[PDB]
């Protein structure tokens, strides 16, 4: 089933900042500030862990697009591959969640990788999430217009809050 | 000569919808759908099937151009090598013709892939058509200004419907 | 030194006209549009040949920049390796010049592969030059800020034409 | 510690010129321009060198930003891989420091490498510092919000001025 990150890192203040620090030329920016607050909520309900968005400076989960080498290790590689990565809670790039520019993403009205989905697969990982073996989970580790968290995801993510 | 799908999949309704998903910075959008028109007629003229145009949610036949991964199992990848896709007859994905953005596409006055033929092409796919052994065929798999349909393409279309 | 092409494919008609079909955001069209004169102009008074300029439709000559595939057999490929390339005289692409849009070009006065030397280089090949054995030669196949002909460039035109 | 280049290149005039030829569209002009000013600022605070500032023509220091081939023998290598390039103080090409547009940059505030860091260490080049063994240096070989030179980097540029 699910699983979490070496260690069970997780998140352990009653609150966690989020920051959408850029945007995709995809979508509208309320589009992409909707999407993502939907995304946490999915995995908020379902836990004692509470979200607040913040708009400058740093936050727990920074949250981006871009293209290319971004300022951590794994810099995107333009179209294909590579589609977007998050990391673990912790601090510095601790719970980061990144997009890659170079693809085409969609709030599911046009062609394109539904970034609903992909927030709440990346976000999952910024919370603390692994990949699941069970292929209804959101965490599976291969990539929508329609969904909800399975069972194993909300199991997973209610054994490690 | 002319093939089909491994099972002969094809649309199975007299009407199939089609809609113009996402366009490109290379050409007009009413362009683009005038061009689309075309390459549908060619292929509907010699058979039994009409194609309705829609302009919002999912059709038939779902057309655009995207850049990297798009939503379904193949993503583009950049300037050169895959040009466009297209899937066979059927539910979902089925029928959907998508072209990379990052190519250079043109009506023919300028330079670039002639969208005209590359259409006709790829819809041929999106029909039910395989690549044809004939060079003269607008199905042969590989790659304008001044056209029509085989004789070869229309025996294949005209086989299948 | 110099070289033609292959069984030495030269212009057959006293006037040859070109078009600069399409542009480059590095630089404002009228300075591409000098350029293209200015390096056609060097080849152009050491022989007895005339260029006309056209805009519309198509000329022995086709210029422009593109993006990956562009309706010939060598598609580009994104940023660095290939930049550009042009076709010896002849029907359809014959004469052909095309520019990599995925590289940076100048006028001298910014960062860029200068365009006015790229163009001499290029149209050479749409004339009927191949490659040069001679460091100073136009022609060699390596790649400006202030140039000019040079004696193996001039003769080998001249012995074309 | 530090190291200088093969023959310990260096500026020889008393006042060093510079330029932003090009920006990037991931910050204003102006950004570029201070971040620039401190990055050279801070290695100048520590040496027998003055820079000036011009906007136009050829400097000493060429500062610029590009993708792909864009005049040196160097073209750039799109998103990840490459992210930019300085050289040693010469004629020329030398002391002129490169960067990849096909990355994402930022002044701190939004997602990226940090610029200022980046132009410390190209300009760090530009000036005549090789690589440091010190993973504190600001010239130690790999990739930064809120940084100074190290000892090893003051004690290396003010070894070779
Ligand atoms: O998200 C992923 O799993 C992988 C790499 C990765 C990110 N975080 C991780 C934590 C642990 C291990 C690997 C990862 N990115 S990917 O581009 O291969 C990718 C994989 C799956 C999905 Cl669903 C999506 C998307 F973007 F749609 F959310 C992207
Ligand atoms: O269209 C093609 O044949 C191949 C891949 C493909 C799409 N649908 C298929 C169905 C079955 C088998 C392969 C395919 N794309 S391609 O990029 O290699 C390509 C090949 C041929 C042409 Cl004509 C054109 C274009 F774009 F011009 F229409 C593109
Ligand atoms: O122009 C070239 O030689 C090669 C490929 C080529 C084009 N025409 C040819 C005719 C015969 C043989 C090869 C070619 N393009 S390249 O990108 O390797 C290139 C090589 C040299 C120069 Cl100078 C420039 C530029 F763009 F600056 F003009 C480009
Ligand atoms: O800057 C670098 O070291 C290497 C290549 C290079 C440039 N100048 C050199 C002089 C000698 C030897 C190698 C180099 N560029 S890189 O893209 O690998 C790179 C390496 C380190 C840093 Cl810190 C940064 C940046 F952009 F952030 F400044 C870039
Ligand atoms: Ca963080
Ligand atoms: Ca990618
Ligand atoms: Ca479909
Ligand atoms: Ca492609
Ligand atoms: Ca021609
Ligand atoms: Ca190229
Ligand atoms: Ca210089
Ligand atoms: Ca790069
Ligand atoms: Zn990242
Ligand atoms: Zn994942
Ligand atoms: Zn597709
Ligand atoms: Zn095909
Ligand atoms: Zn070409
Ligand atoms: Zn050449
Ligand atoms: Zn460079
Ligand atoms: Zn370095």
């Amino acid at each position: 089933g699910y699983s979490l990150f070496p260690n069970s890192p997780k998140w352990t203040s009653k609150v966690v900042t989020y920051r959408i620090v850029s945007y995709t030329r995809d979508l509208p920016h309320i589009t992409v500030d909707r999407l993502v607050s939907k995304a946490l909520n999915m995995w908020g309900k379902e836990i004692p862990l509470h979200f607040r968005k913040v708009v400058w400076g740093t936050a727990d989960i920074m949250i981006g697009f871009a293209r290319g080498a971004h300022g951590d290790s794994y810099p995107f590689d333009g179209p294909g591959n590579t589609l977007a990565h998050a990391f673990a809670p912790g601090t510095g790039l601790g719970g980061d969640a990144h997009f890659d520019e170079d693809e085409r993403w969609t709030d599911g009205s046009s062609l394109g990788i539904n970034f609903l989905y992909a927030a709440t697969h990346e976000l999952g990982h910024s919370l603390g999430m692994g990949h699941s073996s069970d292929p209804n989970a959101v965490m599976y580790p291969t990539y929508p217009q329609n969904f909800k968290l399975s069972q194993d995801d909300i199991k997973g993510i209610q054994k490690l809050y």
